[PDB]
């Protein structure tokens, strides 16, 4: 059970990379696959267990437009080493729009540096423009400005956020 | 007919506004009250007309997490005269928490100085709040960050955009 179809993210995935990794999009046993613990890498996961996991997992599989939330296993150790999403927002503006956001990139800290989340930033952005938005955005410190530059983003205006 | 459940709204409406003035959910028929024009003082609503505006009005509306598009009515004109979004992403982080994004926001360019938009975010933060959201955000150019400050929104970090 993925939680977006692969078909849709076949076109996307770039060519080069070696085996042993798969990118493909988050499966329901990823749990057991240490899906978590990569989150916690990016930032406080709370009290998620597995139910709570499933139960989420199947809210956003059955979601239209999906949540392609695309991972890399390195087939390996079995483990999730890589996740990055896009999500997207139905718009009425630009002619029923629709628009692209990438969220929760997090890359393994033993398995930085081999270019896994510049795989997935390549293969959001091809995504996302196959998929018809008409922009597609992220946020990030300014000392990712020049990462995410590399893949057609450049700095806009003012991002504001309060937490509860 | 409403884009979400009106008594979803009713506990973050404010009290005390002039009497021509309704608070409520986008609703199918806005089309016939300028919706479209008020949008495009926005940005672009590109090729808008009404079968598509329905169509996505309806995939909205049977969406949950829902699109919380709040708007005013002047009920002495009968022209939709400010609208503004509450979008909700689901995520694992958190608990399998939520985001709430605050969305195109505009006020008809007659009508502004009259407190308008700040009903409307006012509404929007205790809506948000109310959702369970951990964070809720929103975009801007500077010159607005003094008037988002006022619902509790900060600067936070870069935005970066790429357009198709
Ligand atoms: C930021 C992150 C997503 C990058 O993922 P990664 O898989 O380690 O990155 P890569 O090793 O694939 O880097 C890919 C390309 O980006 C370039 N690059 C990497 N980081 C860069 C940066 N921060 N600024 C500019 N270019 C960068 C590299 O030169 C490489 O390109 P190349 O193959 O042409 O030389 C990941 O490392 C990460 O740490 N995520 C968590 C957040 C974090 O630690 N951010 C850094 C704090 S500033
Ligand atoms: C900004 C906007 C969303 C909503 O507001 P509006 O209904 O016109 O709101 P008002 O001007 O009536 O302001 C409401 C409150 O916020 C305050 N406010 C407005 N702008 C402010 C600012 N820039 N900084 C601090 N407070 C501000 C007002 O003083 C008022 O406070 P009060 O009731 O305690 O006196 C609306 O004016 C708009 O869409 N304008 C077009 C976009 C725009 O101006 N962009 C910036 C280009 S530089
Ligand atoms: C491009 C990207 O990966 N951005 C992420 C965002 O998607 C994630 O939700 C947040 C978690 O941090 P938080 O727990 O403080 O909100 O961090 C970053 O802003
Ligand atoms: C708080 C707020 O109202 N932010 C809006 C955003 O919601 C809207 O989608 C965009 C339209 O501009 P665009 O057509 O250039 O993307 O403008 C602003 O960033």
């Amino acid at each position: 059970s993925h939680i977006f179809d692969a078909s849709v993210l076949a076109p996307h995935i770039p060519s080069n990379l070696p085996d042993n990794f798969k990118v493909r999009p988050l499966a329901k046993d990823d749990f057991s696959k240490g899906y978590v613990d990569l989150l916690s890498q990016l930032t406080s996961v709370g009290n998620l267990d597995q139910e709570a996991f499933e139960k989420r997992f199947e809210a956003m599989r059955t979601s239209v437009p999906n949540y392609h939330i695309v991972v890399i296993e390195d087939s390996n150790s079995q483990k999730v080493v890589a996740s990055a999403s896009l999500v997207v927002e139905m718009k009425f503006i630009h002619g029923a729009g629709s628009r692209g956001r990438v969220e929760d990139v997090v890359v393994d800290t033993e398995m930085r540096r081999q270019k896994l989340g510049a795989v997935l930033l390549k293969t959001l952005v091809s995504l996302g423009k196959s998929l018809g938005v008409y922009k597609i955005s992220l946020e990030c410190v300014p000392e990712l400005l020049p990462f995410y530059s590399q893949f057609g983003f450049q700095d806009d205006c003012n991002f504001m956020t309060q937490r509860f």
